[PDB]
């Protein structure tokens, strides 16, 4: 397909590894550091400055300050998940609303069938097919963050013409307890 054949020609495939130091204590990062799951109760971890202590979020290890990049995330049959990018300088301690104004550019799924972009106010997305694998695409220069169905190459959503200045991290959020993990596809 055009999506599969062109993605690497236009965007550098990012090797995204989850950073355990950033993960909310209720989250578990897999040994290979590609997958995240949720625990029933928060685990005993230090409250280091890099760690999200309220939001059930985890970041990638590396940030982006220029260029075109992409990564793909297997969401599978999960009924809840949110993914995208956030500023290096987001508030990690306490609560702030996950919005572009607060340095979060994310979309995802809640309650099995409610697809949303986490704008302010939130925008409901109408998708003909439920995505099982999502491609996250960053063009730092043009200020575009795009989301695609990584199987059929269909468009999900684009944050357009954002004035980037700070470094951007891949960000992942899961709120629910379910049998399927959220998994990054390797380069």
């Amino acid at each position: 397909s055009a999506y599969n054949e062109w993605k690497k020609a236009l965007f550098k495939p990012a090797d995204v590894i989850l950073d355990p130091k950033t993960a909310n204590p209720i989250l578990l990062v897999s040994e290979d550091q590609r997958s995240v799951q949720r625990a029933k109760e928060p685990q005993d971890l230090p409250d280091n400055p890099e760690r999200f202590n309220w939001h059930y979020c985890v970041l990638g290890c590396e940030s982006f300050i220029s260029g075109r990049h992409y990564w793909e995330v297997e969401v599978g049959d999960r009924k809840e998940w949110h993914i995208g990018v956030c500023s290096k300088n987001v508030q990690r301690k306490g609560w702030v609303k996950m919005t572009p104004e607060n340095g979060f550019w994310t979309m995802g799924l809640t309650d099995g069938n409610k697809y949303r972009t986490l704008t302010e106010p939130r925008t409901n997305l109408k998708l003909p097919k439920p995505p099982k694998k999502v491609g996250v695409f960053l063009d730092y220069e043009t200020g575009d963050i795009s989301f695609y169905n990584a199987v059929d190459g269909s468009h999900i959503h684009t944050f357009l013409d954002v004035s980037f200045s700070e470094a951007l991290y891949p960000v992942f959020r899961i709120l629910t307890l379910e049998p399927t993990a959220l998994t990054i596809c390797p380069a």
